[PDB]
């Protein structure tokens, strides 16, 4: 898909918090297309995003971002009078920025990386009940020259669920051998977990690729993660291992048993998966 | 900026273990002056420090540090007769070393970082009564050319508290927009936590800040941590996000909800906090 | 000294058996099983065929982290690659050197501190097979890697170190100045914080910085949860001297209840000063 360009476009989008089946809550880019996870927000460093947000719930909701620049007005908390009342609208405003030398000669970390947004005022003032119900979603902020993927898949460990799904309902994601798949992995709630993928590995750093033969970042297939931790990577599907149904799961042993498990379906060029007996789950 | 010198002085300090109000145990720089956490001890790589310790409790205590060089005699553990009787005194010596190449020709990591000290002898032989009641403190060992801060603030997640404080008592931490703020973050006791800061982000490396455009240290705003973990960072306060009461909190949902929160009170240059009730 | 560049096809026989005391483990010969299992060491490019035998009365299997295996070597009941009671199976592991793709991007190497474990006993994620000790280490070395005087594996399995009864180590001995490798794996149900007295290491691939432009953190305390694996190499007693150098999980209760051990660093004349158990 090429590579990211340099940023600096004032983007704007519409966001709504809606009720979902089963008492669940979610964000969507249009009324009635709310999902869990929320819609993937993607940005290039420099970009500015106005988020026009409406609350269709009977309770106040908010919209709070990790890792992006925001004045306190866009804090998204009761503490800075920045929530959205029932039936209310409010425009939030996020900025990103590039790395660069400061006047004291110290490097200013840019805004790039794998981030998230969630609610901060439902249930409690730290968003506990809203986060549990599914008011969360991913934010990617690229830097110029970042390799771009063929696909992007978000995997939130929210307590003992994957993306609030029922135990052992995945989700599963598909690809084809060689694809540049990207994974965003976020964690929410009470518990710590350990994210693990069969047959694939990545570098523990911003992009999940090594920069080169002098990138000392370690190569893992298992990452521990806690509430609100976010990381991402990109892998080449089946690189060095082939097609097949490739397990991902939480490696905390009671958590894969209770069903924090899903499948990375990496397919041959003809769309088949060898040995994928769908009844092996 | 104005950085940290090279090291290699011999330094000396007096530290006491005391009871404070209501079952509290703590280290101080002089008597009566005990604090939780204990006093910040700061060095530059290669400095030797001679801690002249005195136990003022009616039970044994020790002084044990992370990451610095000490010889086995200054473990601060009962298991090798390093603890201190009630009323006793003992000098613990910690050393620091610069980075450098070795005998076999590999690079030997400097003793620089964000470290800590704690008791190892109260309640149990791993300091479980002593860690739980406040007998811990921060340690920073600066390299050469380390950027120096305007202020330093220690945040310790000691099981379910920040600095053995009551629930929902901060601490709160003040700065002006533009101040170079260093944060010493230590976890202790029983729970993993995940450290969070509103509006501010830092590098997951030694300094908390990147070396330049080839430093691949991840930039994060949320860090999982477990007992005896120590990291730290420098951020430019309200840089790119402005003045206001910026929350920091354990992002474990019940933990924040149960009071593991405090406010980073950041000022416009006139000493006021937009949107906050001072 | 230094590790070579890989490329051999290496064969080995592997056995799952019951141990005394009702546990389970892997060995290289029959009656020689161990918890953890034996250390498997590879160079980047090395292929290893694992001639594997289930001597247990239930399906066991072998599943590896890090390495390149085809879905046929997956080790899961899910992909029908577990081994029935009494059966044999060859699991094949490959490794790859790093290198730049036609992509232009940089492909990471198989090198690392890895581990194998059972995926089919107890449950279909090997929870009962890991619990009773069916686990063990792997070190894939990159061309030129430093090689040590010793390697020791410390597995945090729930609240046991190497499935050992509480407060019984294991202790490992060394002489001042030795180069000592530690493989640290965690398994099971709990998070942990692995800590060593008197010693520190780099939080990167090898546990040692490349030099003064390696920005890696230096630590002596690392939080790890089920299936985490890492390693390092420390110079024994470096700058700190001989002694009984304690290592433990740093969750207070976990240390209190026997997740402790010792790193016994001898003076060259074999004395460990002031040590008396
Ligand atoms: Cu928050
Ligand atoms: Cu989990
Ligand atoms: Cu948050
Ligand atoms: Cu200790
Ligand atoms: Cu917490
Ligand atoms: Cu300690
Ligand atoms: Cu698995
Ligand atoms: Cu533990
Ligand atoms: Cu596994
Ligand atoms: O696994």
């Amino acid at each position: 898909a090429g590579a990211a360009p340099a940023g600096g476009e004032v983007r704007r989008v519409t966001l709504y918090a809606e009720r979902l089946a089963g008492g669940q809550l979610g964000y969507g880019l249009e009324k009635g297309k709310a999902s869990i996870p929320g819609p993937l927000i993607e940005l290039n460093e420099g970009d500015t995003l106005h988020v026009e947000f409406e609350n269709t719930l009977d309770v106040p909701v908010s919209l709070h971002v990790h890792g992006l620049d925001y004045e306190i007005s866009s804090d998204g908390t009761k503490q800075n009078k920045s929530h959205v009342e029932p039936g209310g609208t409010r425009t939030y405003t996020w900025r990103t920025h590039e790395p660069g030398r400061r006047a004291d000669g110290t490097w200013r970390a840019g805004s790039a990386g794998y981030w998230h947004y969630h609610d901060h005022v439902v249930g409690t003032e730290h968003g506990t009940g809203g986060i549990r119900n599914g008011l969360y979603g991913p934010v990617i902020v690229r830097r110029k020259g970042d390799v771009l993927p063929d696909a992007t898949h978000t995997i939130v460990f929210n307590d003992m669920t994957i993306n609030n799904r029922p135990a052992h309902t995945g989700p599963n994601f598909e690809a084809t051998v060689g694809d540049r798949v990207e994974i965003v992995m976020i964690t929410h709630g009470e518990y710590y977990h350990t994210f693990h993928m069969h047959g694939h590995r990545w570098a523990d750093n911003r992009t999940g690729m090594l920069t080169g033969p002098d990138d000392p970042s370690q190569v893992i297939d298992n990452k521990i993660c806690g509430p609100a931790d976010s990381f991402g990577f990109q892998i080449i599907a089946g690189e060095g291992v082939g097609a097949g149904a490739w397990m991902y799961h939480c490696h905390v042993q009671s958590h894969s048993d209770m069903g924090m498990v899903g499948l990375f379906l990496v397919k041959k060029p003809d769309g088949t998966i060898p040995g994928y007996d769908p009844q092996e789950h």
